[PDB]
């Protein structure tokens, strides 16, 4: 590193009652690192971690704070990420820091953040979300069983159409009856890909073809998913003709940024260093 | 961690040809982390490690940027500290990051310091530096052996009075002849400790006090330093009191903060985490 990313604000639309107690009537957003703004077009649903542990950490609603009390009276929105992400965040100045009174005495100033609290991936399976871009309304957090909690924030959005990561854990998710009972996934949320970028040689529906190219059976297959995935990342980048949104006609390449910067003008995006 | 910190900017009065070459013109600070700001009153000297290798920062005079020529532009300072502080730095806000064209396509955004250069502790000894608060016009780079690389930036500033590794490191200076000769060092380089902090207990120059009951032989006696260290440190916040500057009478918990706020309205100073 270091290594740039687009932190995506996926808005939760229905609060829970299990976090409404502890969020105490702030907005809250799941936060997922992407190396590409330009596909938020074609999210579908959003993965998180089901035994991963994350945290519910005051955000500002864009200096250290003495008190908790002033933080917590000038914060109205929470993030939920992992908790190492989140310190990331704080010292690119996106989430508060407080002089942390958990430890030590006075003579020592000891930046903390604030956290509400923990939250497991498995409780949030199911929970409505506001994204960016994508002509869904609402869009769903489902499981992924190769999420990093040591990359990005643990949860990362799902463009299926053009992710191979992503259509093989969609694809596990349709296909396995048994996986669908055990989180208790409703259809509703299981949502179809999206048409959104032409790459010339493959079409609009690149990864389903790239994970039969590399012969991908499940999301598990890291090895080959990997050679997917850095194969497709350069061609569309260099090759892919975005069909959505304010560039559509325009390759990848020459429309990716303007994207970008017009998610972080609306609110919708940060930039994010690890 | 995280800990906080003061960075002390000590301003090069004299630069050198080998640096004014690489740097072309723009002010150069040497750099220092420091858990004490109160003491500044007491520099007389400032710590390198002879055999660490430090950066040539650019820094903002006080976004990542697309090109290293608008940076170069744009910035008139220079920071020497280590690269692994400078990341920090960039992370926090107080050196630009650019992306970087040194690996890779233009499919990824690398965020780079910008570096104009390497340069060794040993060469930087006998540098002329101005820095605040003390009363000396001028304090000059001196070695410190016990120098962590992975700490703060490399760069220490020197307090003997109210340090127990500043007072010894300074002593075995004063005393050991071969030591002067090897890193020819002139006498004038060599300024005497001030009286800068009271201690009920010990009087006014407690890190020699300290660093006789411990019975402390040179600045390597690491695991007797620490507790040295430990005792100062407390005691001193708690019960020293100011003998000089503008909180002057006042005990060290109710001027500390007061002080760093002025260094950095002044602009000798940055909050600094790591
Ligand atoms: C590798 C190519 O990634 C692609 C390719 C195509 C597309 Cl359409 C996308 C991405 B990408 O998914 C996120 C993020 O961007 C990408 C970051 O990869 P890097 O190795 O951590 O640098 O991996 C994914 N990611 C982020 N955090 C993750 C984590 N903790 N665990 C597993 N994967 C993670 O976003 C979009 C929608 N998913
Ligand atoms: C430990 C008490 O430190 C004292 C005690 C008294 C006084 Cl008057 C001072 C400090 B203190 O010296 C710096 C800095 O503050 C302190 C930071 O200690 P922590 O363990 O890295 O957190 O150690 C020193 N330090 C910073 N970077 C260092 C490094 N890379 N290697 C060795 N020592 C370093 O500042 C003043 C003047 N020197």
């Amino acid at each position: 590193g270091p290594q740039e990313y687009t932190l995506i604000k996926l808005k939760i639309h229905l609060i829970p009652e299990f976090l409404g107690s502890i969020v105490k009537g702030r907005e809250v957003f799941v936060v997922c690192a992407t190396l590409r703004p330009e596909t938020m077009y074609g999210q579908t649903n959003c993965w998180i971690l089901p035994d991963g542990e994350y945290d519910l950490v005051l955000a500002f609603d864009q200096k250290i704070f003495d008190k908790y009390e002033d933080t917590m009276k000038e914060c109205n929105t929470v993030y939920i990420c992992s908790e190492r992400s989140a310190y990331n965040m704080a010292y690119q100045g996106i989430v508060p820091l407080i002089h942390g009174r958990e430890q030590g005495v006075s003579d020592k100033l000891l930046p903390r953040i604030v956290s509400l609290g923990k939250v497991y991936g498995e409780q949030l399976i199911g929970t409505p979300l506001s994204a960016p871009m994508t002509p869904y309304s609402l869009i769903f957090i489902l499981p992924m069983f190769s999420i990093s909690m040591e990359k990005g924030t643990g949860i990362v959005t799902s463009v299926p159409s053009d992710s191979p990561d992503d259509y093989a854990a969609l694809r596990d998710i349709k296909t396995k009856p048994l996986l669908r009972e055990k989180y208790s996934i409703k259809d509703e949320w299981i949502l179809d890909p999206l048409e959104i970028i032409e790459v010339p040689g493959f079409g609009f529906m690149t990864a389903e073809l790239l994970c039969n190219q590399y012969k991908i059976q499940s999301q598990n297959d890291s090895a080959k998913l990997k050679q997917a995935k850095e194969e497709i990342y350069k061609k569309e980048f260099y090759e892919g003709i975005l069909i959505r949104g304010k560039y559509s006609g325009m390759k990848i390449c020459d429309a990716k940024e303007l994207i970008r910067e017009s998610l972080i003008k609306d609110g919708y995006a940060l930039i994010y260093l690890e």
